């Protein structure tokens, strides 16, 4: 049945409660973002009001054929009013289109859910620093102080700089990107700026970026795998075998992979910065997995949470063990002790 933590108390309303069938007493369905964990359950025969981003919302209509009527996208930044309650949505820095929502109960209590978000201090500025939040629906993934990474920045620098090496060492090595969602553009993005090429990629794929509202788009990405030296394949693709088989495919264009895996954390982490991190190699076959995160690292969560001081915490990451509850309630004590509230 619906987990208690995707329901909003006084509220008609569930976030990211797609997969359980009508739930009883919803009035509104809220969206953060597309991804799959997420909207599972959405299709072109829902019939009830999904409320999103722009960005969510053409791709509901565009990769899932959910009805236009149904659709009901909300500008960023703007008090709107949704079946008689104040809420906002908020830039999540997550993936595109990922948004957190503030709810402003009839009673006056005030409710933060992030959804999935990186926490980040320019949130510090926004909406959120104008008045109290009571209760906070908080993105708990990486909840362990073991949970360190770079910045996006570092690790974009450290990618373009791999990649521009390689290539103008080798101007028949082929560059080729990981994925299965959206999220983590910039990776293939800024490697395709510095070589000044586009981004080839399947007709799929293609249509869903189209989605994404990215300024100068059409000059960045391609259907034309020929006319491209960065190539974007299923995350599933992304080892020796399958490499060895696309290079098969380009006829002799090229005669080296240089391979990115942009992972969330592993555990080379505990140890290796991003100056040291070195592939795995096979042949003329390269592959890096680098710490890219959409996600908060321990130290952005504890510093976001310090900031709101919120009066209790929901975590909606890592609930379904009694140890992973357990741990991350321990660490909300520290939180709260440290800081005073
Ligand atoms: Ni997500």
């Amino acid at each position: 049945t619906c987990p208690f933590y995707k329901k909003i108390p006084g509220t008609g309303f569930t976030v990211d409660a797609f997969q359980y069938g009508v739930v009883e007493g919803c009035t509104a369905y809220f969206l953060t973002h597309f991804h799959s964990d997420h909207y599972a359950g959405l299709s072109k025969h829902f019939t009830f009001p999904v409320y999103c981003s722009e960005i969510t919302g053409n791709l509901l209509k565009n990769k899932l054929h959910v009805q236009e009527q149904y659709i009901h996208p909300l500008p960023l930044d703007t008090e709107c009013i949704v079946n008689g309650v104040k809420v906002v949505l908020l830039d999540a820095n997550h993936c595109p289109g990922a948004v957190m929502i503030l709810f402003y109960l009839p009673n006056g209590t005030v409710i933060l859910h992030t959804g999935d978000f990186r926490a980040d201090p320019s949130m510090e500025r926004s909406l959120l620093a104008d008045q109290k939040v009571h209760m906070l629906y908080l993105d708990t993934t990486y909840c362990s102080p073991e949970y360190t990474f770079p910045s996006q920045q570092e690790v974009i620098r450290f990618a373009i700089n791999t990649a521009f090496e390689a290539v103008t060492l080798n101007p028949h090595a082929l560059v080729v990107c990981g994925t299965y969602s959206i999220g983590k553009e910039k990776v293939f993005l800024a490697i395709a700026d510095v070589l000044g090429s586009k981004v080839g990629m399947s007709q799929e794929k293609y249509k869903t970026l189209q989605c994404l509202n990215i300024p100068e788009i059409n000059s960045l990405i391609t259907t034309d795998m020929c006319s491209s030296l960065v190539h974007l394949l299923p995350m599933m693709q992304i080892n020796f075998k399958g490499l060895q088989s696309h290079l098969k495919k380009c006829g002799g264009k090229y005669n080296q992979i240089l391979a990115f895996r942009p992972t969330g954390w592993t555990h080379s982490n505990k140890f290796t910065r991003i100056a040291d991190v070195i592939p795995q190699t096979k042949g003329n076959i390269s592959i890096y997995g680098i710490p890219y995160s959409e996600h908060s690292s321990y130290l952005e969560m504890k510093r976001f949470v310090q900031w709101l001081k919120p009066q209790k915490i929901i975590p909606t990451v890592n609930v379904g063990t009694w140890k992973s509850r357990s741990t991350m309630e321990k660490y909300f004590r520290e939180w709260k002790l440290e800081a005073g509230y």
